[PDB]
């Protein structure tokens, strides 16, 4: 009998490489395939040219057009294949695409920003936003419009990367939608856990192809380092060896084979006793799961801490939380720019400002992460002024509790509203910062960021999570690609940055301890190895205080 | 064709329930199994068994003794395996026995002490020396002369538990040598992977039997909650629920075949791809990996943080070291008591003392590890001086560097030595301050305990990594035994302490930063989350100063 007997499986992305080894091998193994591609005519070819290459019944193979972003699409194909099939016990989502492979100053987030790449022979075909719904979008859609009609006992399989975990120079498009994935992979494995169906998470190191050591060559002639580079960085990162091929025992990739071989594993009820789980298929390639660490100590700040600096402050529908963490950076000498996406909010807070009397130091402006065109403009406008903006704290978008519900159960805005202001909303921060230091390169210390979480929405911060994901892998990129830019001349200065997790604490004192703390990232001269930082639950007894 | 179709196995306590399963699972996917166990007639009467359940031609199995304490005995075992066979493809490190079932504060360490228990009625057949030799030597040691007959694509498998990552009550001396094996792995991961030989680490949650579900009934009823409660702990853990033993969908333990199944895959080439990699068949328990941090701040203390409090450092080999970690706690005002093993030190050391100019507030005195009917007496002797011990230091027991070499190409001794010094001092202090703080539940403030770490031996610190996870699972088990003994009244005052790592950092000052942080955790009103604390690489950068 075959491991998959008797077992109607989905696959997101069967066309791709991984896709039709997936499919091969559970054919081979007895399940029924349904093969999901965007086209039908690309999708239906991989499909006829798998019939040949196995041996399988034309009825064991069917193939159907979704394509996640658009929601009308995807019930549309579920449907199909339940009239036609009548269950989904097997789960993968392989779905993906490569993303705009370009670096943190110049991802297109406009189509017009995308076509102005293309005039420049570039191959990308995706905008930030295109890039999501494509790599995070289909993962979050696909299982929800499918979690009803999976029966209990089945598996769900989200194919991750190991290149979220690790630093991918000119790919952060890629990455932070894996990396949000990752974090959701989990909560969909807490949501769809009970009712008896498994989440697991397959993170496939580089695969093995004719391309690839070409392909690393290439990115390396990117940055200008001597070409192998990229390949030699993560052998490094590799503790085993292995002969593939039947070339020697050496460094190399993992392969198709071990993929699908592993999907195998994950859909058969061989697995049935595994949940949440992660498979890492990369050589034993050495990474830690969250490269963090809690605080253990009071901010213990000084009042010249910031003598000749200022911040920027990216707030959100809340801006009194902003100016509260605004009002601490002054009281360590530093001047603030306090950036409101609402401009009915600079009227309110500019006043009821004059009102508590905190005019020395901040200028309260408009500030809008949705239009970045804008969000140049008025950082030019404020250096005007002739201080330069030295350190850049970044707010959520959205007020806390907007974000809200069990990701199957989240509405058609949950997930579009949650990828648009978040992931779009740090990106294009991190673009506009980045772009920013560029041009005023000679700042007193070295430009430093802080990304910052809600605090407990107590829900269980659902949202809180994915977005501590995708963010520490941001971080992750955008230190990586200063330091590679900063080693061979590109900048003068190297960003650094960390990002603060309020949501650990549900403390009355914790705005002004998070707001402490991120105002020693920025205004005294540090650098925090460890890239996200916890609050801790308790504060007085987690310090001396 | 066979899934594991021409591999040699050696499955370690073939002889028990998993064990049974693992064989007979192996026989079905072809394999040629060698099953072993220190009792023949037992081995033996285990292969008929399965030679019967399962139709394997008896040419397909084979027995054979070896005790992992006794090192000979296992190189003969190999020996034959190797003459018979020629190689070993797989090897399962399944052998482990529940260690003594006794509470920290009542671990058995001398033959007397558990002759005392079994006139008592209880199981307990073995010494904590015998747990670790039972649980963590027979890993070590059948793999490390196994190591020269794997081929290259070799697989080590090591079975573990969860409950080495989370609380387990009067289990210290099954989960501290279980944490320690863990570390081992990783060690073994990187050694061996660069040989092609893959070993990987299986975490077995609590396995569906009959015996399993009344011993948490039984665990229940030492700690005093009502029968479930412990059942109801892990169960809240588990994110998954399944409809196993024939009963309708609920939280249930993993079967025996859950875990029998992984080793068919672990073994077989379809995982030729994971090295270093952890698998938990645990229902999706949520545990972390390690509860951890580094620290982002400097050690800021006061002249009379500690006046009327007392101090023990249990000493090891190097009491210099010590002695520097003691001025820091006096020059706080605290009183010191100095514990030396070798008692020609004592006298050694009150010369320097003198020398030094520090003569108040400071005793030293013989504080040998292996005798705590010594320790036990000589605490009650500064207890009538008449301050009583609010917090504990425990340094480690060796030199430095004294333990080298990768686990594999370690002397017979070097492992001998790590587990009886480092293992058996760390629960030898832990019973004697817990019989302490039983007898003085009155101090001036909580009992805090400190455990900290070699500097570093610039080799990779092989032994300071097993011998730091293991530590921490020690700590782990002292603080919930101190949580659950004072929430059911036995014991006024939670006893609460943290692991500082030093090897982290190479930098001059190190001792003091971390007799600092001792001062701190020990003398500051304070209750640090995360257990393991470590020095950060560099302390000019995470901190300001
Ligand atoms: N190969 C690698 O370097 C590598 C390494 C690590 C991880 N991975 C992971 O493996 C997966 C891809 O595997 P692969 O190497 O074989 O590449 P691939 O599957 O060729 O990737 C492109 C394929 O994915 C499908 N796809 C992409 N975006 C989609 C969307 N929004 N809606 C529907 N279908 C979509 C496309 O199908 P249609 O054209 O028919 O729509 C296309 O054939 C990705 O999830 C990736 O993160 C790959
Ligand atoms: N049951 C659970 O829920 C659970 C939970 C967590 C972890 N585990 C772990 O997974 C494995 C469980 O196997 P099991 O459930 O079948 O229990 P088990 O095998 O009955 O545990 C005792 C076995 O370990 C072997 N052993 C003990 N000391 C030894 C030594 N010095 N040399 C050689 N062999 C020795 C014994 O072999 P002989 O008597 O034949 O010499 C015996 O077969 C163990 O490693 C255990 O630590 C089990």
């Amino acid at each position: 009998p075959g491991r998959l007997a008797g077992k109607i499986a989905v696959v997101t992305g069967a066309a791709g490489n991984l896709g039709g080894h997936i499919v091969t091998h559970y054919l081979a193994e007895g399940a029924t395939v349904v093969m999901t591609g965007r086209t039908p005519d690309r999708t239906k070819a991989a499909a006829d040219a798998l019939l040949k290459s196995t041996g399988a019944d034309p009825s064991r193979l069917a193939t159907v057009a979704l394509d996640g972003g658009d929601i009308a699409s995807v019930r549309a194909a579920i449907a199909e294949v339940v009239q036609k099939f009548g269950r989904i016990d097997i789960l993968v989502n392989n779905a993906g695409s490569a993303g705009p492979k370009q670096p943190i100053e110049n991802l297109p987030l406009s189509p017009e920003e995308l076509a102005a790449l293309q005039k420049t022979g570039s191959t990308d075909s995706e905008t930030v936003a295109d890039a999501l719904r494509n790599i995070f979008g289909v993962a979050w859609n696909v299982a929800r419009v499918a979690a009803p009609h999976i029966p209990e006992g089945g598996s769900i399989i989200n194919v991750s990367t190991i290149f979220s975990r690790t630093p991918y120079y000119a790919r952060a498009a890629y990455v932070v939608p894996k990396a949000a994935m990752n974090a959701w992979s989990r909560e969909l494995s807490l949501e769809l856990g009970p009712k008896g169906i498994r989440v697991n998470l397959v993170y496939p190191g580089p695969i093995e192809s004719e391309r690839i050591r070409s392909v690393f060559a290439a990115m390396d002639a990117a940055r200008g380092d001597e070409a192998g580079t990229t390949a030699t960085q993560f052998f490094d990162m590799m503790s085993l060896e292995r002969a593939t091929g039947g070339n020697e025992k050496a460094k190399t990739f993992p392969t198709p084979e071990d993929i699908a071989t592993t999907c195998v594993f994950l859909g058969s009820d061989e697995s049935a006793a595994y949940n949440g789980h992660d498979f890492e298929v990369t050589h034993g390639m050495s990474v830690r799961k969250e490269q963090r660490s809690t605080y253990l100590a009071r901010p213990t700040m000084r009042s010249m801490d910031g003598t000749g600096l200022a911040v920027l402050i990216a707030a959100g529908d809340d801006w009194e939380e902003a100016l509260e963490i605004a009002q601490v950076q002054l009281a360590c000498g530093a001047q603030v720019v306090l950036g409101l996406p609402r401009a009915a909010d600079v009227a309110i807070a500019e006043k009821r400002c004059k009102a508590l009397g905190l005019t020395e130091g901040l200028s309260i402006i408009r500030f809008s992460r949705k239009d970045p065109a804008a969000m140049e403009a008025a950082l030019e406008e404020y250096t005007r002024g002739g201080t330069p903006i030295s350190g850049a704290l970044f707010m959520p978008a959205l007020g806390a509790g907007e974000l809200s519900g069990a990701v199957t159960e989240a509405e058609d805005n949950a997930v579009e509203a949650l990828m648009d202001a978040e992931l779009a909303g740090n990106m294009a921060l991190a673009r506009t910062m980045s772009r920013y230091w560029k041009r005023h390169d000679n700042l007193l210390q070295p430009p430093r960021f802080v990304f910052v979480s809600h605090a407990s929405d107590g829900k269980g911060d659902i949202y809180g999570h994915i977005l501590r994901a995708a963010t520490e892998q941001l971080i992750r990129i955008w230190r990586d690609e200063s330091e590679i830019d900063t080693a061979h001349g590109r900048r003068r200065q190297a960003e650094w940055g960390n990002q603060i997790v309020r949501f650990t604490n549900t403390e009355a004192e914790n705005i002004r301890f998070t707001a402490g703390h991120a105002a020693r990232i920025l205004l005294k001269e540090s650098k925090l190895g460890e890239i996200t930082l916890y609050v801790p639950a308790n504060i007085g007894e987690a310090t001396g205080a």
